[PDB]
């Protein structure tokens, strides 16, 4: 069995383990409890194809800029996760899209773009900007929702899907 070797990347204000807990024991946390070096792994069934998804989880804060550069070589699939309330995680984006690339040295890699917090009213990134910049990048964009659980479990589907053509 292929271990997917996964690295959730974002800023402050997202809640990135908000997502890995949904996936887990499927609960949602409100609270923003900053981790610091944790790796959940857990065995799920992608379209009838078991797999080992490994996702690590980062830190918002630059801080361990070096260390972000460490596992940025090791993450097959990056997760874009940004946040519609947040503007300037939507900025961020592409200034690690290009920082991926600087490690990665290819015009094409597993990369998926999906925006959180799309259930708070107070809606800053127009969803069409995020759609027309998913089509900019060429990579599918999924709509995640860590209230009403929406977007979640199919975001890791098409995820690993992407992967999967990339490979073979
Ligand atoms: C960096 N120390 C070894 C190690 C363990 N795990 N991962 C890892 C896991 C998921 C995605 C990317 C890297 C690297």
């Amino acid at each position: 069995m292929t271990e997917y070797k996964l690295v959730v990347v974002g800023a402050v204000g997202v809640g990135k383990s908000a997502l890995t807990i949904q996936l887990i024991q499927n609960h949602f946390v409100d609270e923003y409890d900053p981790t610091i070096e944790d790796s959940y792994r857990k065995q799920v069934v992608i379209d009838g194809e078991t797999c080992l998804l490994d996702i690590l989880d980062t830190a918002g804060q630059e801080e361990y800029s070096a260390m972000r550069d460490q596992y940025m070589r090791t993450g097959e699939g990056f997760l874009c996760v940004f946040a519609i309330n947040n503007t300037k995680s939507f900025e961020d984006i592409h200034h690690y899209r290009e920082q991926i690339k600087r490690v990665k040295d290819s015009e094409d890699v597993p990369m998926v773009l999906v925006g959180n917090k799309s259930d708070l009213p107070s809606r800053t990134v127009d969803t069409k900007q995020a759609q027309d910049l998913a089509r900019s990048y060429g990579i599918p964009f999924i709509e995640t929702s860590a209230k009403t659980r929406q977007g979640v479990d199919d975001a890791f589907y098409t995820l690993v899907r992407e992967i999967r053509k990339h490979k073979e």
